[PDB]
Order: structure tokens, then sequence, then C-alpha cells
């Protein structure tokens, strides 16, 4: 065991954090329950709201009794078995649910252990698909700027070149095709231009890959769902697969079960993750259509050569089943609409603040965009004083709260955001 | 769902590893070294001779691991590792730093082995960029290797005999030395050095599996090669990366296979047995020098950060698994396992279809003169109360460390009968 001081000491010497350095200070978390984290501030444990849902994951809050129970129930019977030559109930139950609730036509599921991996699996499916059609020249990807798809090297290649620091990786990453930043408001001219650019690359392109409706890590930007309708149409006419990365948008977050639903379109391949397990454990999945699966499987190449060791882990699958069932068993649509309303009401006053350039809400996502970078040394202690854990990045103050947050809690979260923006 | 229903859903909707779409056996329980599987409508108990792909070193449902998991679950399932830290991450980092080859002082947690390999590569590239030598961006390895299924990991898989052979045209083009031989031959090392010499200015790192190459063909090599690799890399200023995702945590008879050579790499990857086979977790360790050079470079930071980085549940069960291993005389245990495998597999050498029998720690291998047909091997093993998963021309086992001598004997007996049927 360790005290918070010893935790800090070990951490400082030995632990890498996300996109950070060694030797160039994290706060100790000692507990988490419901929408609340218990953190150590100046030696004292304080409870603060998890306004980020621990990076989109904790949709039902932490330690939800239904999810805890599902995990302990599975733990008593079978922790894990290899998915090579064996199958099990949690995998089957989850696959059936996912095929049932995702956009029409996605009826095969490949489980993996993280979002980045599921994106690489998606790309491999796309590339292998065209090889299966005797068109191995179709091996590039196309996306629009502003996106994020994970940190592995292939995933990096489709991340926004700036957000992704591609300047530090020149000569290393695959060279992919980038369309301009998709605008917020629908402009048919944008889709016409996208089509024209894609058309000249069509014989070289395996797939278009995008985050539908909301671009998360790349800048919390929203775009009209009609663009997705356009992409589906362009992809169909030029024979390029469409891949939706719903790793952040999945499971109700944008006000629809999957953001694709806002557009009423179905991609050829889809990735889900983050909230899949209700934020308990790492699990991801890549779904594809019957046509994709068979075309791969009928290829001379044959099998899809991917197989994570912990593929379809019974514990992760079991909690995900429970997380998904819990979401489906409640009036989730009304819950998100309410959250969206609370965020809109709460954030409204920031729009008139001097440093604020935009205020936007989409389902259970609220964003204040400022006219300059947000100083974390100022923002964090402010938010903590107000009982809220916020993680601004760049010029963005934002939140994606647990679905279980009460009106009072949403008011607390937004009040802390508005204050952070005021201090900007 | 009943077993028949599971099979129905699975055939319709589930993609399995390394396979096409369009039958698996239903597993319904796991306890200790035993799986309960359903065969012809009836539950049967079979030994998990594969430790569930090399993960379940303490067996399934071990009370110490189960309780570590439920204890952590009561307190905190997960928080984002951005701006926060926690006891499970710190306890595990401290353990890993203490038990791995000397000099490995920093720990980057990720969710899978393939990711940890990409993290290792990113460390190496960023390191040289930090030194002002961005031309050092290629990797070198020897043939016969396997490092995962993500695109960077694939680039260092064996390019002809390896599982990723069909992708070679789209992968980064790396530098390959010939297959490392089993017995030590100074001429092999000299040739490796001569090859590396000509690429030194473009090489970020040498990356290899130490002592045992797993998925590439369960081949063993003399630890002395690792000593030469360390020497060569030091002299030519190329980083040395060991992928111990398969070999770690006692599997080869030493705590880490590098220990057989007394060598420390600059960067090291671990996974699989890290969590005792409960949950997915991996880690990439590097020296203080590598970390600082990255941190002081133009980037100012290592540009990677998985959503579930340092997951408290996975870290907590890993802590318990490592402590359980260290808290017993694991070396004697593995030596006893190895003796049992050796004695049990000895009669396979005489069989007509068997080309080699070899054992290294708790790994036992019968190499056959043809690819093993699973449709024949699987039922033959199940009839003998053992779950075996051959691949290529290999019938092999990596049993849980908790297997008794009788259980090892049952495992090796089934392997021999499988080899007899080939
Ligand atoms: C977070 C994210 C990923 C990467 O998921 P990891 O589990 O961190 O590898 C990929 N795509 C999107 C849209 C994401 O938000
Ligand atoms: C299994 C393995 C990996 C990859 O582990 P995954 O969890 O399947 O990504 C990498 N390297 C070696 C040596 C391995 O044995």
């Amino acid at each position: 065991g360790l005290t918070p001081e010893q935790i800090i000491a070990v951490d400082g010497a030995h632990l890498w954090h996300p996109y950070s350095s060694i030797g160039r200070s994290p706060v100790v978390a000692v507990a988490a329950h419901g929408a609340w984290l218990t953190l150590i501030r100046d030696g004292q444990p304080i409870e603060v709201l998890d306004a980020m849902s621990s990076w989109w994951t904790a949709i039902h809050g932490h330690g939800h009794p239904a999810l805890d129970q599902a995990l302990t129930t599975q733990l008593r019977v079978m922790n894990h078995v290899m998915f090579g030559g064996l199958t099990h109930e949690p995998a089957a139950r989850l696959a059936k649910l996912l095929v049932d609730i995702t956009p029409a036509g996605l009826d095969t599921v490949f489980f993996s252990d993280s979002g980045s991996v599921s994106v690489e699996v998606a790309a491999k499916m796309a590339l292998q698909y065209w090889r299966g059609r005797g068109l191995p020249g179709k091996r590039r990807l196309m996306t629009w700027r502003g996106g994020y798809h994970g940190d592995t090297f292939l995933a990096m290649s489709i991340c926004d070149p700036h957000g992704g620091m591609h300047s530090l990786w020149t000569d290393v990453l695959a060279a992919q095709v980038f369309a301009p930043q998709v605008p917020r408001d629908y402009d048919p001219a944008y889709s016409a231009a996208f089509e024209a650019q894609l058309a000249q690359h069509a014989g070289e392109l395996a797939a278009v890959v995008v985050e539908p409706v909301v671009q998360g890590a790349g800048g919390m930007r929203f775009h009209d769902p009609r663009y997705l309708h356009d992409l589906r149409d362009i992809c169909r006419r030029y024979e390029v697969l469409l891949i939706f990365d719903e790793i952040a948008t999945g499971f109700g977050r944008t006000g629809a079960l999957f953001a694709a639903d806002h557009a009423g379109v179905s991609p050829d391949i889809m990735c889900v993750g983050k909230a899949l397990t209700g934020g308990y454990l790492s699990l991801a999945a890549t779904l594809c259509t019957a046509d994709v699966a068979h075309t791969i499987s009928a290829g001379a190449a044959g099998a899809l050569m991917h197989g994570p060791t912990f593929m379809a882990n019974p514990l992760a699958c079991a909690v995900s089943v429970a997380s998904v069932e819990l979401l489906l068993g409640q009036d989730w649509r009304t819950r998100i609409t309410e959250l969206a309303a609370g965020l809109t009401a709460g954030l409204d006053t920031a729009r008139a603040l001097p440093a604020v350039t935009d205020v936007r809400v989409c389902g259970a996502i609220g964003v204040i965009e400022c006219d300059r970078p947000v100083d974390l040394a100022v923002a964090t202690p402010a938010a903590l004083d107000r009982g809220v854990w916020l993680r601004p990045f760049r010029n963005l103050v934002y939140a994606m709260p647990p679905y279980i947050c009460t009106p009072a809690e949403i008011t607390q979260i937004t009040s802390a955001m508005v204050e952070v923006a005021r201090l900007v």
C-alpha cells in the first residue's frame, strides 16, 4: 500500500502519463463513485464531479451497482479464455446486442482491446476487402481535417496533421488524403469539393474514415449530419468504403444511439469503444457489413490476420452487456435531451464573456471555445474550488458528463466552466 | 443463452482470431488449471495446456487475484490518467521497475501487447529526434519473429514465413538479419554486426524477442546472442528493444528471458502474463536516459496516451499476480515444470512425424514434419481431457505454473498422442 505522498513520489520517478514528459504534477485519485471522484488536494480528500466522464467512458458513473454486479458475477464463473477455437456467452450476448443496435447492415463484430486497435482493424478490413476484389491499388485512406482516430501509427496517419504533430513524424507516417475542415453549417459546396477531390484519388482509395457529427480529440467540433449523407452517397458512387469512427460518439452521447443515426446512414465499417464497457475496462469493437466480411473471406488472401491475445475477454464483454442493457432499459433519449438542456442553460452566460468565441452543445456535450489557450495552472484550482474536475485543452473548456448527473450537478459543472472562461 | 444458442450467434456474428467469416467449442467455466467445455451437449473438464494463450500463469479464478479485483472494484473502477494518478498504477510501476533488467526506470502502460510495441517504436524514434538525428528511423530484427498485429508491429514480423507476409508491400520496410540459430555461432553475430554497421545511421533500434521466439515458431536461441546484440548496439549507437510480451514473468525459467544473458535493453515490452490472464494490460519500460532525451526534445513529451491508460482494475489484478509470483519459489516451480515437460515429451522424439522435441522453462514443443491438422488434433486432445491449440507444424504447451506433476504428465501424454496421429 501507499500514502498519497508516496504515490506522488513513485509517480514522479517512474510513471509516464498521456502525452507528457518524465521530469518536466498529477493529482492523486483515491476513489470514484457515481458522478464523483475523490481527489487529494493539499493533503485533504475532496469529492469533485467527473465532468469529462473520465474521457467519455463513464456514462453510467463509476461503481454503478448493475455493472459492478455483472463483473463480479462473471468473475466467479470464468475470468477469461482464449478466443482461438473457443467461444462463450458474454461474447455472443454482446455481439448480438451490438449488431442489433448499430446502424442497419452491420452484422459481424471483431472485438479488440482498444480504440486505436479497432481503427487499425477497420483499415485492415478495408484494404483486405479491395485485395479480395482484385484491386490492391486501393490502399490509401481519405479523411477531413480536424479528426482524431488514436495513437498507433496507422491511426496517427489519419489524425489532423496539426493536432497530430505530423511535423514531428514526417517521413514516418503513411501519406493519406485530407479534405478541408468540415464546416459546422451545411454547405453543399463543401460536399461537391470533397467529391471532386475523392474522385481523382478513387482508384487509390480503400476508404473514407471520419468521426460522425462530433470530432472529439481534434477540437470538439460539430458538423451538420447531412454531410454524412453526402459522404455515404459519394462513397457509393465512386466505390470507396465508408468507415465511421464512433469510439467517442457511441452509446447515446450525441442524442442518438449512434451519431450515424442523426443522418440515417450506415457505414460499411464502424468502430466503437470508450463508453462500450461503461468505462470499467478497455474494450473496443469493429463491425462490418455482410458484404465486407464475405469479400474478405472469399479472398485468395483468406483470413483476416488479426487476433489480440485478450480478444473478447469475458469480463470486459460481461460488463459491456450490462452497460448496454442498462442504457437500453431506460428512456435514454429523454435523459440526454434533459442533459443537453441543462448544459445549454448553464453555459448560456459564457457567450457574452470577452474571451469566448463560441458556445456549443450537442447531446450530452458542452463546449466553450475561447480566443486563446486556457492556462491549466489557473483553470484547475478554480474548477476544484467549485467541486469539479475539468480538463481543458488548447482554447477549449468542455464537458461530457455522466448520463446520471442530476440537474443540480449539471448546474455545478457549467458554473465551473463559465468561471474558467471568465478567468480567461 | 444455451450452448446451442451461443454457437448460433457466434457463427452468425462473431469474427474469430486469424480466421474468415462463414466451429468453436463453447467454454462455460474456468477454475484453476481447468476449463469446462461443452462437447456433444455435455460439460467436460479439460486442462488449459495453453494457459489461455500464455496468460493464465496462476490458473483461472485464483482467490488472491479475484479478491484484488473485487477490492479495487469497490474503491475505484477507472479514472482518466490525464492529470490524475493512483495507487494501483504506482504500486505496479514500482514493482515492474524493481524486477525488470536493471536501468529500466520508467513505465508507460497501454491496453495491449501490439500497442506497447508501437509505443516502444515511438520512444526509439522520438529519442533520436531528441538527439538531432531524425534519420535514425528504421528498425532491425532477425527473422522468425512476431511482435503483434498493428501496422508498425507487423513491419517487423517475419516477412516470408510470418503471418503478416501478404502485407509486406504496405508495411514500413525494415532491416532483417537471417534466422537466429539455436546453437551459438560467433559467425552469426559477426554477420549481424556487419549488416547493422551498414545501416547504423538509419537505424533507431534493434527489436527482438529474447531467447524464445513465440508466434513465429516457438524457436529457442542461445542467450549469448543477446550479449552480442547488447555489445553491438552499444558500439554502433542503436537502441536495443526486447519484446518480452511472451517470455516475461518466469515463463522461460528466468523472471525475464533477458536475465538468461544478464542483459538490459534500452526499452522493454511486457504483457500477456502481466495480469495473470484476467484483463488486457501491457507496459513499455525505458531507461531514464531515453525518457529524459525524449522529454527534453522538441516534442517535450512522448506523444501517446490511450483512453484506458493505467486502468486501476487491470493494474490492481496485475499487482496481485506479480506479488503472488514473487512471493513463492517460482524458480523451483518452473524448473519442476520443465523437468516434467522434458520427461513427458521424450517418447515423442521416436515418432515418425516428429522432427524435434524441445523444452525451455514452462514451454514444451513437439515440431512435426507437416502442418498439424486441427480437425484431427483437437478431438484427440479433448478425448484425453486436454485443451491444446497447435499452429503451423507445432504441438506445444505453455501450462499454468500451478499444474501438478500428474497434470503435466496428462498434458504431455495428450501432446504425444496428437503427434502420433499426425
Ligand atoms: C479515443 C479515440 C480513439 C482511440 O481510442 P484508444 O482506446 O485511446 O486507443 C479513436 N477514435 C476516436 C474517435 C477516439 O475518440
Ligand atoms: C502476443 C505477443 C504480442 C502482441 O500481444 P497482443 O495483446 O496480441 O497485441 C507482441 N509480441 C509478442 C512477442 C507476443 O507474444
